[PDB]
């Protein structure tokens, strides 16, 4: 039947998409039960603990924690997110190419077993280190960058607040598109011309917003340090000739086992107007379709209801209504500029600085096939 409701202004809350954040995890635990310290310490000392040489010992000597002392979904999540951390450090050190193919027991066994509870792979995800990684620093602004942090990083110098917090910020706009999806197909079934026009107008401003906030990731990212610090801790074990087999979790599964690290396809925010927009378009569908398996179940089920819903792009070119032809294609504009800048990116913060020490060709053909669909 489409999306479900909480009233009739409201989407169902079992999507845990927020009015204000979206995608993003409302007001994220920061600070785990008093049971869980030896975590935390780490978790908050990975910088000058990997630049020491001393985050493998450390977590050789934890003791086993049970996770059955977090209790909702708060602390679920920042847990995750902190045994992730630690995951990707412990695999990875210094990312100079000695790794570790064995995760030791005592994080091994809470990490799976938290993650399994969430429905989401033992591995660093992007619902992790963006969309529950940031706190406020002062509780009553507004959420900007000058008022805002994460709450981990991995090298000092990694620029993982600029590219983790920025990332945020554009997740935190998009939520004022995102919440105006319902009005949309309420003006449809009413007939309401100017409600649907107006809310395509909304998510078309608030997607331009988005990407005015994209801006900003050069003012607080260096490439050098992204492509050759950060992104050691955002690599994954599949396909991946260092871990050619996997991970083995000791004391979890006997063999070893393959997840996929970051990928900017973690995202919901592109299929999300993708699909409402009715602009969804090989082997790369695949890619896409595993990369939702990383998102949280919630909006992984948020996306596949509003396949379910009627078109918006049926509708509207069947009116003869340039000003829903208008409102509908500045909102595919959008789309199409954050993609175009998304290129971009991946050109200045990965490509070029490879070249230095197929994809480019994936993504510019879902940027065209985001083009051809304009009215
Ligand atoms: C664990 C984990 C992990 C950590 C971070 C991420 N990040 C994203 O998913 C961001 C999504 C973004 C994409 N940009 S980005 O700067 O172009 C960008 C480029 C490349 C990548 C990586 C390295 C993961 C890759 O793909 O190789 C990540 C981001 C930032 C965001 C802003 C706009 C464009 C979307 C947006 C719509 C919200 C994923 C997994």
């Amino acid at each position: 039947s489409g999306i479900q409701m909480e009233n009739s202004w409201t989407i169902s809350k079992e999507y845990h998409i927020d009015e204000e954040v979206g995608f993003a995890l409302p007001n994220p635990q920061e600070n785990l039960p008093d049971f869980y310290n030896d975590w935390m310490f780490i978790a908050k000392h990975l910088p000058d603990l990997i630049e020491s040489g001393q985050l493998r010992e450390r977590v050789e000597k934890l003791n086993m924690l049970s996770i059955d002392h977090l209790t909702d979904h708060k602390s679920q999540r920042l847990a995750r997110l902190v045994l992730g951390c630690i995951t990707m450090a412990y695999v990875w050190g210094k990312g100079h190419g000695d790794v570790r193919k064995v995760l030791p027991r005592n994080i091994a066994v809470p990490y799976c077993q938290l993650s399994k509870k969430l429905e989401l792979p033992p591995i660093l995800v992007y619902a992790d280190c963006v969309l529950a990684n940031w706190k406020k620093k002062d509780p009553n602004k507004p959420l900007t960058y000058e008022n805002m942090d994460v709450l981990f990083s991995f090298r000092d110098g990694d620029c993982s607040k600029g590219f983790f917090l920025v990332s945020l910020l554009v997740e935190i706009a998009a939520a004022s598109a995102i919440k105006v999806i319902p009005t949309v197909f309420k003006a449809m079934q009413m007939q309401e011309r100017d409600t649907l026009l107006k809310a395509l107008l909304e998510i078309a401003s608030c997607l331009e917003k988005a990407l005015q906030v994209f801006h900003q990731i050069h003012d607080h990212v260096n490439p050098k340090a992204f492509f050759s610090v950060l992104r050691i801790y955002l690599s994954g074990w599949k396909g991946n000739p260092q871990l050619s087999d996997g991970l083995v979790y000791e004391g979890f599964w006997e063999d070893p086992k393959e997840f996929a690290g970051g990928s900017a396809g973690q995202s919901s925010v592109f299929q999300c107007f993708d699909v409402l927009l009715g602009i969804q378009q090989g082997h790369a569908a695949q890619f896409l379709q595993d990369m939702r398996r990383y998102m949280p179940p919630a909006h992984r089920n948020f996306l596949c209801s509003l396949e379910s819903n009627p078109s918006v792009r049926e509708f509207v070119l069947s009116k003869g209504d340039a000003g829903l032809r208008e409102a509908y294609d500045a909102c595919v504009k959008a789309l199409v500029s954050l993609r175009s800048y998304h290129l971009q990116i991946v050109t200045k913060y990965i490509l070029i600085p490879a070249s230095q020490q197929d994809l480019m060709n994936f993504l510019k053909t879902v940027r065209s096939t985001t083009e051809k669909s304009l009215l």
